[PDB]
């Protein structure tokens, strides 16, 4: 696998031992050949799993999900998906990895898409090897896939609202459930209707995965009730997983605003992922898949695909050349590659937006495109009356920087800033002017 110019995709099924088992043996060899590697984990909570299966072999761990203490003679490196591609944006060097190894390549955010776009192009121009590891690759039409022991699976009707009556098997179940909804908003409702009827649930999101994941092992639960960050490596002690297969899909409408279209289906990337839970022990036969709809290929005109062609138009890869899209991905956007690219300060506001602001991309390349810096929030203030934000279904209001009392009225609106009450909670105090 360790040739250069070399794209391995290892592909072993879900639980088959690419983490724990495989990783370590790459990771070795790359050390014996004098590869400076470089290793991205999903998430912190899938990157604390990495240093306990590479546990004593000299990783330099770039990462708060770990307390180590690094002897600075390592040569392979590991940081989360989205740390590779905010340090390629940002002033700062990224050593030019011989070997470039991702887990859990199926991740759809538009840090991981730049990310394998960035290293795939590498790979193309004969600089680099590289290795994505997943069950899933991109296009994967097999939401059923092999698994360490036999799984049940049962195509059923799974609520997406509480429910009083005809869902018996939900609750008379007596194990563990991981439980897929397509928005933290319905998972709070389908959360909220469990609790009350006796049951332990645990709550998973992006905003709050690492947090929220250590009490699926500190405390006994009945469900763990999640959206698709669990796709990413997220292991249970579970025997169920009940899966709605839907998803919300980010969609720019034209090229003016971001609406989050949907639920609809998920791909069958994510079907395969989500049911790959379960079925993990080979000791333990008959874990439980109950899965509420088919699949479809919904990342196509997925507004992560246009994000990441905005990430990677602004990296640097040699002259004026730019990162293309992994090609088994590349078609699930229809952009010019370069259409992105900014001039040096409208990309260093790109960039603070992201990172400080923690704007979504597409909204962040709006505000830099427009040639607003960083801390200017009268945008937030000054769009059309149609993008009024609503709270509680009155306009939402914030007093300005300036001791203003005004309506959130963006002058580009963006679903995703307003999406759960912690989106819209943030998005208050970024146009307040407090970070
Ligand atoms: C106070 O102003 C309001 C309250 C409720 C509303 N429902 C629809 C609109 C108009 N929209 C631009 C928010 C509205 C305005």
């Amino acid at each position: 696998m360790l040739k250069k110019k070399q794209l391995t995709v290892l592909d072993l099924h879900p639980g088959a031992g690419k983490t724990r088992r495989v990783l370590p043996e790459i990771v070795r060899e790359a050390i014996k050949k004098r590869l400076r590697t470089v290793i991205l984990a999903p998430t912190r909570v899938v990157a604390a799993e990495m240093e306990e299966a590479l546990r004593g072999l000299p990783v330099r761990y770039m990462t708060t999900a770990v307390n180590v203490t690094h002897s600075g003679t390592e040569i392979v490196d590991l940081m989360c998906h989205a740390t590779f591609t905010s340090r390629l944006l940002q002033p700062i060097r990224v050593p030019n990895y011989n070997l470039n190894i991702m887990d859990e390549a199926h991740f759809t955010d538009p840090s991981s898409i730049a990310a394998r776009g960035y290293i795939s192009t590498r790979v193309e121009m004969g600089e680099a090897a590289a290795i994505f590891m997943t069950a899933t690759p991109p296009g994967t039409r097999d939401a059923f896939p092999d698994s360490n022991s036999p799984i049940m699976d049962t195509e059923v009707e799974v609520p997406e609202r509480a429910w009083s009556s005809g869902f018996d098997w939900v609750t008379d179940h007596s194990g563990k459930t991981v439980w897929f909804v397509p928005s933290v908003r319905n998972g709070n409702e389908i959360a909220a209707c469990l609790t009350k009827a006796g049951k332990r649930v645990i709550q998973l999101s992006r905003k709050t995965f690492e947090t929220e994941f250590q009490k699926t092992k500190n405390q006994e639960w009945d469900f763990v009730i999640t959206t698709d960050i669990s796709e990413m490596g997220a292991n249970f002690k579970a025997d169920r997983v009940i899966d709605s297969r839907r998803c919300l899909k980010p969609v720019i409408l034209d090229g003016e605003r971001v609406i989050l279209a949907g639920p609809m289906p998920v791909t069958h990337a994510s079907a395969a992922q989500r049911r790959g839970r379960i079925g993990r022990n080979p000791n333990k036969p008959g874990d439980e898949y109950m899965y509420g709809g088919g699949c479809a290929e919904t990342d196509e005109g997925h507004a992560h695909w246009l994000e990441a062609r905005m990430l990677l138009d602004n990296i640097y890869l040699q002259d004026g050349l730019i990162a293309s899209l992994y090609r088994p991905e590349a078609d699930k956007v229809a952009a010019i590659e370069g259409e992105f690219k900014l001039r040096t300060e409208q990309r260093k506001t790109f960039v603070e937006l992201m990172k400080r602001g923690d704007l979504p991309v597409w909204l962040a390349y709006q505000v830099a495109s427009a040639g607003i810096t960083y801390t200017d929030r009268r945008w937030c203030f000054d769009g059309t009356t149609n993008n009024t934000i609503m709270e509680d279904s009155v306009p939402a209001e914030v007093w300005t920087k300036y001791g203003e009392k005004r309506v959130l009225k963006p002058r580009w609106m963006d679903a995703r800033v307003c999406s759960d009450h912690a989106a819209l909670k943030s998005f208050k105090e970024f146009a307040a002017g407090k970070r």
